[PDB]
């Protein structure tokens, strides 16, 4: 039936429905280190995200967005391996029901607690439904998450999700600043790809952050309390809801950094 993340709809699966999956620019994958080489023509990278405006947190069945007004020129990613301007419309995460697992890219095999995906869409294209018919359409900035400390700037959503436990709720999510889920460094790997839930479109550009954010147990915790079913139905709860790496083939993954 429609894709999930079990043991008879899960990532193994996709490809019957979206035969995508097998392609030749296909995402996650894992970055291996020593192989990525670094590139000293990317530009600084620059992700202005100070007049954001968050509308709604929205739980779709497999994950939850809080969606953003991109009506305008509001929160931009541009600079490093990017041509143009590509505007935020919405960030997600994709985590695991064990710390030791939930991230979708991998470092040197190394598996994350979580994953967060801030969504852009490239401006020249006029919207996001016709940037993902272009090989340069989407840019996904990928933010690895670990457990230890709790990170504040996330304490909105963490609060807000028992609003939203079951698939198809939405509460507004007005004035949520995504700033405050930035890491320290800028550092990234990049490289060709796609989105990595159906229908899997390779139009994205992946900005992948090194450094990754660390959140308190108490937090991702709660993230596993969502519910992948409807309300009023037997409970799924929302856990490990990441794509596994997919093969690199040829494709090759620049470095920001040396
Ligand atoms: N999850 C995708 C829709 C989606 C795109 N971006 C986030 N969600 C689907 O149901 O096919
Ligand atoms: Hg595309
Ligand atoms: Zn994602």
């Amino acid at each position: 039936h429609h894709w999930g993340y079990g043991k008879h709809n899960g990532p193994e699966h996709w490809h019957k429905d979206f035969p995508i999956a097998k392609g030749e620019r296909q995402s996650p994958v894992d970055i291996d280190t020593h192989t990525a080489k670094y590139d000293p023509s990317l530009k600084p990278l620059s992700v202005s995200y100070d007049q954001a405006t968050s509308l709604r947190i929205l739980n779709n069945g497999h994950a939850f967005n809080v969606e953003f007004d991109d009506s305008q020129d509001k929160a931009v990613l541009k600079g490093g391996p990017l041509d143009g301007t590509y505007r935020l419309i919405q960030f997600h995460f994709h985590w695991g029901s064990l710390d030791g697992q939930g991230s979708e890219h991998t470092v040197d095999k190394k598996k994350y607690a979580a994953e967060l995906h801030l969504v852009h869409w490239n401006t020249k294209y006029g919207d996001f439904g016709k940037a993902v018919q272009q090989p340069d359409g989407l840019a996904v900035l990928g933010i690895f998450l670990k457990v230890g400390s709790a990170k504040p700037g996330l304490q909105k959503v963490v609060d807000v999700l028992d609003s939203i436990k079951t698939k198809g709720k939405s509460a507004d999510f007005t004035n949520f600043d995504p700033r405050g889920l930035l890491p320290e460094s800028l550092d990234y790997w990049t490289y060709p790809g796609s989105l990595t839930t159906p229908p899997l479109l390779e139009c994205v550009t992946w900005i992948v952050l090194k450094e990754p954010i660390s959140v308190s147990s108490e937090q991702v915790l709660k993230f596993r309390k969502l519910n992948f079913n409807g309300e009023g139905e037997p409970e799924e709860l929302m856990v490990d809801n990441w794509r596994p790496a997919q093969p690199l083939k040829n494709r090759q993954i620049k470095a920001s950094f040396k």
